[PDB]
């Protein structure tokens, strides 16, 4: 159980870009 890690981490960055586009989709689109 050592690869598993890498991802569970790598969350960080999904989530990040996961919430910074849900808004900038919305506000681009609707200015």
């Amino acid at each position: 159980s050592a690869q598993e890690e890498a991802e569970a981490e790598e969350r960080r960055l999904q989530e990040q870009e996961e919430l910074e586009n849900y808004i900038e989709h919305v506000l681009l689109r609707r200015p």
